[PDB]
């Protein structure tokens, strides 16, 4: 069912993304899209490309095109959530991320993103609940203790912040190779 | 007779350009120019410097100074044409590039620049004619097959585009091995 | 007197600065400052951080906070001078730099900075006097001969400029 033109442009696209030049890959993803119109994958890959180039708003638009074709596209949502967050559109990220966590409830990174989102929207206790899940799902990861630390700082509870940070340090030390 | 100050500042200039710091070289090229006023070489090198810094509009200006002193300065034209094209001033780039091709008709890169200029000015068939010359003059070069491809895409002739791209791929493969 | 929270955030701060990520270190310097309020060192480190990030105007402000607590803080002034100069506020840099040179009169770099400052404020002869000090205090440094050269160029004395630059070249050659 996949045409020869699509196979070709998908191939060249992949090369460009592997040699790390998104801007070129885009031109060939457009072509793959042209020839398998209604296939979400090329659109999805555009989305990834546009996000790496920092053209965030247009990545959100492309991810929406992918979600129109597959409303439960797990990764499209994850990625869209991630960019909505990088752009500081927290209120719009929350429902998306909360959907991701519902599909992949053992995925620390997701709960971390969710926590950052809640924190941006000034729902601090919900950010802490999320980020704590991320810590519990992956306790080795410094990033998560660190944010829990700063989240406690903003709560004006400096006692707990320090507990989180003393652990940040214990971790940085034992990862000295 | 060149004169000792010129020899000196030329020397230092060269060092700076070789160690890859244009911004410093400029200061010395100015001086070489001060002392061999009417010699086009320093000006020419300024132009190259400015272009590498991305100060394009000022490079064009300096290349014009060089062409006022040597109206057939082959390289000054080539470089001016190249920057006119980077800045998207296509109409002005065409006569210049068309002059370079006339002086160096076996030079694929010139024809490629010319093709990109025509394509920017929405003269598509003329861009294909140029880019095809470039391909014919240097068939190993992926870049030229690739633009031919995309130029056919804009013509809405996807059959030929794919023929050019299948060759893009055959080339990318045999340059891994 | 230095307490456990400070020791901790100072520690983490240092790590961040060593692994070369200023933006993170800042967050922790803030915390060290919160807990040893009135200690100038965290503030001074903020200053350095901000200047590395290119947030120059806010570095000047923090260095000022450090100078309010220690008016002769030698390094605070040096760094503040250096950033005032990078930002092209020459008239304000001169008194600061002239203070640094008073405190560290064998420091070429300080005189070089001073000379650049004078030059920016169109006091060219004073710039040459400073830069010359820098060259005399550190004759191996190309940078200083170079600026002397260009300072003479602006004076329209091309004979001397060339003498400085022939030396710039002699030095670039013997250093490959």
């Amino acid at each position: 069912a996949m045409g020869d033109k699509a196979k070709l442009y998908r191939n060249i696209s992949q090369r460009c993304l592997r040699r790390g030049s998104p801007e070129e890959a885009l031109r060939y993803l457009k072509e793959w899209a042209r020839h398998e119109k209604n296939d979400p994958e090329p659109l999805y890959q555009m989305g990834i490309a546009l996000a790496n180039l920092g053209d965030y708003q247009r990545a959100v638009t492309v991810f929406d095109k992918v979600l129109k074709l597959r409303p439960n596209h797990f990764m499209a949502s994850y990625r869209k959530g991630a960019v909505l967050l990088k752009i500081k559109q927290y209120k719009l990220a929350l429902p998306v991320l909360e959907a991701v966590v519902a599909a992949a409830p053992a995925d620390a990174r997701a709960y971390y993103l969710l926590g950052l989102a809640y924190d941006g929207d000034e729902q601090l206790e919900k950010g802490i609940e999320a980020m704590q899940k991320a810590v519990d799902l992956d306790p080795e990861e410094i990033k998560y203790h660190q944010h829990l630390g700063f989240m406690n700082v903003r709560k004006d509870d400096h006692k707990t912040a320090a507990e989180h940070f003393t652990k940040v340090m214990e971790l940085e030390r034992s990862q000295d190779s």
